[PDB]
């Protein structure tokens, strides 16, 4: 929904870096995820396919469960009280970065990977918390 941000792995992260410092961040996928992490950031939230606090959930690819709806609300309660989550998904995560947008507080940075193209990076606010509701 956010900006997509163009270059070579791993120059968008060196781009976004200040900003991604002066925010709480949510990373979703194993490539955005390493990558943030490897500039110094630590993600207060990171889901990621299987191939800090570990959560668990099975997600069928191309799908919003119940159980992965249920398992970033209760992520980004762990994160309110300052722990670091990582959420492994069995499946794919493929849509992940609607519910992250959704239960996120405002100002939060949601990124996730366009393939081949880039690194997408969403500013949590009312409007697009409203929208991804819609999405939904
Ligand atoms: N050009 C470019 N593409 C990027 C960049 N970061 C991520 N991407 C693309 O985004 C794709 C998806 O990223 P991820 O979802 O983290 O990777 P993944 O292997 O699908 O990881 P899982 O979702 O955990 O399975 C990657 O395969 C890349 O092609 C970047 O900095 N530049
Ligand atoms: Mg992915």
């Amino acid at each position: 929904l956010g900006e997509l941000v163009r270059g070579p792995i791993p120059e968008p992260y060196l781009k976004v870096r200040g900003e991604l410092e002066k925010h709480p961040v949510v990373t979703v996928g194993d490539v955005v995820t390493e990558n943030v992490l490897k500039i110094g950031v630590k993600p207060i939230i990171a889901l990621y396919d299987l191939k800090a606090v570990f959560l668990t959930v099975t997600n069928p690819p191309g799908t919003i469960t119940k159980a992965l709806l249920d398992t970033v609300r209760k992520a980004f309660g762990l994160a309110e009280r300052g722990r670091n989550v990582h959420i492994l998904v069995s499946g794919e995560e493929d849509l992940a970065a609607i519910p992250a947008v959704l239960y996120a507080p405002l100002g939060t940075l949601v990124l996730y990977g366009q393939p081949d193209e880039g690194v997408v990076l969403i500013k949590v606010t009312p409007e697009c918390k409203r929208r991804c509701a819609k999405i939904l």
